[PDB]
């Protein structure tokens, strides 16, 4: 479940040392970090324990994918342990590592309030579990040095604090392998688990799915789970040819096909309508001639067809309407996937129309979920992420949530 579980606010953390995950995968150049978001998304949880007299808070992250090797010279920490610093305006001590009897010893009683950023945990391929080898060949933990590495982090703290909801999907050491009494989901944490609890168990109706994306096959989790949910489902984007096609006799032209998925849409169709589900697929689209961000646009219908060497990239207007519909009878919105090419400007049209809508149907009391990725990436483009109600800080994490997967870093944090 993702309700009953322990979170900070309800932590005693009175001169308890806190081992903290937390999300430092910033995006950076030149040793720079180029947008710190993550990071003073953080701060709340990092406030918090030492406002309520932690004796320490040991923080633990990861930084790119090193695989296991130690790559202080490009994926190190230390430029995180000075933005945080200022962030906090608070001294801020940097470890070179993460685990060893150093490490440890320096962790084991630090002075009152005490910030301890440790080295990128994937410098360790006993984070994940697998990686690669000095000479970048792939190699496996071994499970001794796994326990080993589990020991020594247990060691660091004596509550433990995960906020790394980017990284819950994973059965990595940071996440499930710290052993200590309590383990509580931090602040950022507790917005994932009480927004995606309500939204999955007990949504306001109509609850809308807005699925986009490429592909279908590689989807049938996710729409069949969100088919066991909603009162509603747009499918947008290139997948939505695909049902076009079969369901509508569409002529697509060079657009995106789904041979295996194509093979199920009439299973999804029969589903849907057996559980009272309205589908909204689009109606109209703005054309290209090649897959281009500079190609020769057009339009067409479902009725018109796509001509031979022209591809599907955004809805039309047409279909922003009936999109806009189906967000205006919504009291919940999960949309996960955008409807066009957002990231080229002649086809994010249908895209912005539909943040528009999911914009002021917050405004007027919907609850709007955003999934991590490409539609968290169209917040961030667009300057709605304060917009909806709630943008998911892990796009790997939110998709396995709504396909109804295990989250073992969820698994891990304590019951209440």
């Amino acid at each position: 479940s993702l309700s009953n579980k322990l979170t900070l606010d309800k932590l005693d953390v009175k001169g308890k040392r806190v081992v903290m995950r937390v999300d430092f995968n910033v995006p950076m150049k030149n040793n720079q970090i180029t947008n710190n978001q993550r990071i003073k998304a953080a701060v709340p949880s990092i406030k918090f324990c030492l406002d309520n007299g932690a004796k320490s808070v040991v923080l633990m992250s990861h930084l790119g994918r090193p695989d296991g090797v130690p790559m202080p010279d490009k994926y190190s920490l230390e430029p995180v342990a000075v933005e945080l610093k200022s962030l906090l305006g608070k001294d801020v001590l940097f470890l070179k590592d993460c685990v060893g009897p150093e490490v440890e010893k320096a962790c084991a009683n630090p002075a009152a309030g005490s910030v301890i950023l440790l080295e990128n945990l994937r410098f360790h391929v006993e984070e994940e579990g697998k990686g690669k080898d000095a000479s970048g060949n792939k190699v496996k933990a071994e499970p001794a040095k796994i326990e080993a590495f589990r020991a020594s982090l247990s060691k660091l703290g004596d509550v433990y604090v995960n906020d790394a909801f980017g990284t819950a999907h994973r059965a990595h050491s940071s996440m499930v392998g710290v052993n200590l009494p309590q383990k509580a989901g931090g602040f950022l944490m507790k917005k994932e688990l009480n927004y995606f609890a309500k939204a999955l168990e007990s949504p306001e109706r109509p609850f809308l799915a807005i699925l986009g994306g490429a592909k279908v096959a590689d989807k049938i989790q996710l729409i069949n789970n969100m088919l066991d949910k909603v009162n509603e489902m747009i499918i947008g984007g290139g997948m939505a040819f695909t049902f076009l096609k079969v369901l509508n006799n569409m002529e697509i032209g060079t657009s995106l096909f789904d041979e295996e998925g194509a093979k199920i849409v009439k299973d999804l169709m029969s589903k849907a309508e057996k559980n009272g589900v309205k589908i909204t697929l689009p109606v109209d689209f703005v054309t290209a001639d090649k897959f281009d961000e500079n190609a020769k646009t057009g339009q067409a219908t479902v009725a018109s067809g796509i001509p031979a060497g022209w591809m599907g990239l955004d809805c039309g207007p047409e279909s922003s309407k009936k999109y806009a519909e189906a967000v205006t009878r919504a009291k919940q919105i999960v949309w996960n996937g955008p409807v066009g090419v957002f990231e080229w400007e002649a086809f994010a049209r249908g895209t912005k129309a539909l943040m528009d809508e999911v914009v002021k149907a917050t405004s007027r009391g919907c609850i709007t979920i955003i999934g991590g990725g490409d539609t968290a990436t169209c917040c961030a483009k667009w300057n709605t992420e304060d917009k909806v109600s709630h943008v998911s800080t892990g796009g790997g994490a939110s998709l396995e949530l709504l396909e109804g997967k295990v989250l073992p870093g969820v698994d891990a944090l304590s019951n209440i």
